[PDB]
């Protein structure tokens, strides 16, 4: 476990003395085995600092040994090698003692974006896109230590742009035409946002917002979309749980690039992808101590809903992952307050355009609760939503209400689909179902309550209020009215008969 059999790795022990085949030796470290590496591969790192201390103006030799620990770390991330990360970060917050590599580390990585069109540059770009993480995380440490080292940077603002430009050469790339490096390209977009978790320490966070975001609009916009959507799923993920200074810049792109994904008629494909976005977004958002985002599930709302319900009528096919995007709309509205209902989602456009999304959404209630997307062992989530169900419905009918009695003295017809759902939701969940244990009864009262009570005390209510236009409804409606009548329970039975003489009284 000590000895060891490579001659390149030795004379660069003693490559004081070998101050000559430093460039040979680099060039034969391509071949150095991985065992042979490891074992004393943080001393090898200690000797690479003094060479780049001392020996920078062979920036050739920058190069060289760049790529070998390139080489080194691409060697590390395989299962064989997983192991050895717990020293390597200890040397790196132990040991490490580089104060301004990082500075020609970076400039190595520019030089290389730039020079990205060679072909013989191209695999070390595509290595180091692989690293970067552990690239960024050295990349830091030195810096961080330059500044320790100093106090602090007189220019630090110039590092800054180092990143800046970098980014630049990054977005210039993406510019740059697809067949070049697509494989690279995908590459990039998934281990970038690895860095971002480490920029958190020297950076201002919008701007590597802002960053990113330019890097989002830099994308060819037909291109990579599961790669894109996987990529800003990372970005998502981290980072925007320092939420306030990130969240309002980011999240415009978000919906720019997901609703892209909405209606293009070939958005098939991305649903999975898309459905990780929503989730992960809203998810996060009711992460409570992320902050306040009330405004900001309020604009995800505004030009997300009529989307995704659309979608999902398009999603419609029980087979598909249909049920993780009813998982997203649900959960959204269940976030999601009564006061935003009523703050545009009530306040859409011209009245009839509202009324057709109303209608909408209601045949919409009516294909979820009638063929549940659901194998009914999911009754959990399963009585959730019909909590949020019962919620969102209610606050419907407050809206028709406001707006739907004499005062608008017409437009009375809407509310037979309305009854329709409000009994076909009613329409299950009954006695005996409970009845499957007295442990099942109980835990569903005790949750739940009893949902019937104020689903039938609901269109009760709302009965009595829809005036004498009664009239134009009875004989049809009867129908329903029985169910409610016909149910189990006492209580809203006896709340519910009434509703016979109410119309008999009115015919």
């Amino acid at each position: 476990t000590k000895l060891t059999q490579n001659v390149d790795l030795l004379g660069l022990l003693n490559w004081r003395s070998n101050s000559q085949n430093i460039k040979h030796n680099l060039k034969k470290l391509m071949e150095v085995d991985g065992g042979e590496i490891v074992k004393f591969l943080q001393d090898t790192l200690d000797a690479l600092f003094n060479i780049m201390m001392e020996m920078s103006d062979s920036e050739t030799y920058d190069f060289l040994v760049f790529d070998a620990l390139v080489f080194i770390i691409s060697l590390i991330g395989d299962i064989k090698f997983q192991h050895f990360n717990p020293v390597l970060e200890t040397y790196i917050y132990k040991h490490f003692s580089a104060t301004l590599a990082y500075v020609k580390l970076s400039k190595v990585l520019n030089f290389y974006v730039a020079n990205a069109d060679d072909s013989s540059k191209t695999e070390l770009l595509f290595a180091a896109l692989k690293a970067l993480k552990y690239l960024f995380r050295f990349i830091i440490q030195s810096r961080v230590l330059y500044l320790r080292f100093y106090g602090q940077s007189k220019d630090g603002d110039e590092f800054n742009n180092s990143i800046r430009q970098l980014f630049l050469a990054f977005n210039m790339l993406m510019d740059r035409p697809l067949e070049e490096a697509v494989k690279i390209k995908g590459a990039a977009l998934k281990y970038l946002p690895s860095i971002i978790n480490d920029v958190k320490l020297v950076f201002d966070p919008v701007e590597l917002s802002v960053l990113f975001c330019k890097f989002i609009q830099s994308i060819p916009d037909n291109q990579l979309v599961r790669q894109k959507l996987n990529c800003m799923t990372k970005i998502v993920e981290s980072t925007l749980f320092r939420q306030s200074e990130c969240r309002e810049v980011l999240l415009p792109l978000l919906t720019d690039q997901l609703s892209g994904q909405l209606d293009d008629n070939s958005n098939k494909p991305d649903h999975e992808a898309s459905s990780q976005l929503l989730s992960n977004i809203l998810e996060v958002l009711d992460r409570k101590d992320v902050g306040a985002t009330a405004v900001h599930i309020q604009l995800i709302m505004e030009r997300l809903l009529r989307r995704i319900n659309r979608t999902v009528i398009g999603m419609n096919r029980q087979s598909p992952h249909i049920g993780s995007f009813v998982a997203c709309m649900i959960a959204l509205l269940q976030q999601m307050d009564d006061s935003h209902y009523s703050h545009y989602i009530s306040t859409f456009k011209t009245r009839q355009d509202i009324i057709d999304f109303l209608m909408e959404t209601f045949i919409m209630f009516k294909d979820l609760i009638g063929k549940n997307v659901y194998a009914k062992d999911w009754m959990v989530m399963n009585m959730t939503q019909n909590r949020v169900f019962l919620r969102a419905i209610n606050q419907f009918a407050e809206v028709l209400t406001r707006f739907f009695m004499d005062q608008a003295s017409f437009e009375l017809q809407l509310w037979n689909n309305y009854f329709h759902l409000a009994v076909a939701f009613l329409t299950h969940e009954s006695l005996q179902l409970e009845t499957f244990s007295q442990a099942k009864r109980n835990k569903i009262v005790k949750k739940y309550g009893d949902m019937r009570k104020e689903i039938g005390f609901r269109i009760r209510d709302m009965w009595y209020n829809l005036g004498p236009h009664k009239i134009k409804f009875i004989p049809s409606m009867v129908g329903p009215i029985l169910e409610v009548t016909l149910t189990p329970e006492v209580e809203l039975r006896k709340a519910t008969i009434p509703i016979f003489f109410d119309m008999m009284q009115c015919e």
